[PDB]
């Protein structure tokens, strides 16, 4: 049985949990992470030298890095419907998956740590606002893409890219900041409410 190592509140663990549910996988999840079970111990570092979650163990195969994990699971467990093999279709998915991790996630760092995790080390009002502003610019890109598709982030069909992207949008919506009206974004999140796993792991009250 697939093992998922990571606390269920982590956005990156939720990418993995959502993907498992969508694909139809059985799994066991162990709590690891800040506030649950500390990862900076030898037994965990041996699995992931980053000491971060998620990590999966699939038989003797150990993998870390959430976007890499969800790609693996879709590739391994009959997920061609979710992550299409055709190069151009897959590229449309990858662009948003990769951008989510490299630009969107980066943008929200200070504001999220300050306002949601209330970190004692992130109390600079100027940097909170700077992060919110930058985050908002990235959310406007998400909005334009969804106006263009009128459906899902990569096109007409729910895909792997919607998992990182919707979870990111959920984080934006659950952070106590003033936000511009983004109607394509709102219509997308309403569209996703039909998916059981979105309700369970994405729009479930947790930032």
């Amino acid at each position: 049985m697939l093992q998922i190592l990571g606390k269920p509140t982590s956005i990156n663990v939720r990418k993995v949990l959502w993907t498992c549910a969508e694909l139809g996988l059985a799994f066991e999840r162990e709590d690891w992470g800040a506030g649950f079970r500390p990862t900076n111990v030898p037994e965990f570092l041996a699995l992931n030298p980053n000491a971060m979650v998620p990590v999966i163990r699939d038989g003797d195969f150990v993998l870390w890095e959430s976007n890499s994990i969800i790609r693996y699971l879709a590739g391994r467990y009959g997920g061609e419907w979710l992550y299409p093999a055709d190069a151009r279709e897959r590229a449309r998915c990858d662009q948003w998956i990769d951008w989510q991790a490299s630009e969107l996630n980066r943008s929200w760092s200070y504001a999220f740590l300050a306002l949601v995790r209330q970190s004692p080390a992130h109390r600079d009002a100027q940097q909170i606002e700077a992060s919110r502003a930058n985050w908002a610019k990235h959310m406007a890109i998400v909005e334009g893409q969804l106006q263009r598709t009128g459906a899902f982030i990569a096109g007409d069909a729910f895909s792997l890219a919607d998992i990182p992207i919707a979870l990111s949008i959920n984080r934006w919506l659950e952070t106590p900041i003033a936000r511009d009206d983004l109607p394509a974004v709102d219509a997308y999140m309403t569209r996703l409410a039909s998916r059981d796993a979105y309700r369970e792991y994405c729009r479930n009250g947790t930032p």
